């Protein structure tokens, strides 16, 4: 939560903050953007939207979501849910978060990262399995999916109005992180 006024971030400022990218070296902390759209049968339908804050020491970005975000969701109503982020939740984001689908179903939530992190450890293919098993949505955060989350999630300058064109690579990119979320989808059978 730790909302205040806006729901969004100063593109003066997430151009140095969201910059955080593996050829950059220097970080400080990284923003998740939830939208929650929920549904009756038709007709009234509550959408959400802002960013959470990871705790140094407590509850993970991804988390402060559910912890404030959506504490509760009604089983007659169809909530849609969307993280647009660039790190990947770990073994113990996705967990919380697995914990949820396995309980909610009228509830689709949905979770995209332009980048895979600790996508090599034993622990979180396990721990990010659930979350394809229970139902959960991941996908490479595409470079199609920023431009939103860049003019709406993110705040642009007066007057002037720019796009997020990634001119380095749209599908390269995406395929690689695109083996390594279904990598731990897919592991290959001990005959060593
Ligand atoms: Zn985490």
């Amino acid at each position: 939560g730790s909302s205040g006024s806006s729901g969004r971030l100063p593109v003066n400022f997430f151009k140095f903050q969201f910059r955080n990218v593996e050829y950059s070296s220097g970080r400080n902390k990284t923003f998740l953007c939830y939208v929650v759209e929920v549904q009756s049968k038709g007709g009234q339908a509550q959408a959400t939207q802002g960013y959470l804050e990871d705790e140094h020491a407590g509850a993970h970005a991804e988390e402060a979501f559910f912890n404030t975000i959506l504490p509760a969701f009604d089983p007659a109503l169809k909530y849609n849910v969307t993280w647009y982020v660039s790190s990947s939740p770990c073994a113990a984001c996705a967990d919380r978060i697995l914990k949820t689908l396995s309980k909610t179903k009228n509830l689709r939530l949905l979770i995209l990262v332009s980048r895979l992190f600790m996508w090599e450890e034993p622990e979180v293919q396990a721990a990010l399995k659930k979350l394809k098993e229970a139902g959960c949505k991941l996908r490479i955060m595409k470079p199609q999916d920023f431009e939103y989350i860049w003019q709406n999630f993110v705040e642009q300058e007066e007057g002037e109005s720019k796009a997020f064109e990634p001119w380095e690579d749209i599908q390269e990119n995406f395929l690689y992180y695109e083996e390594k979320l279904a990598d731990i989808l897919k592991s290959g059978p001990s005959s060593g």
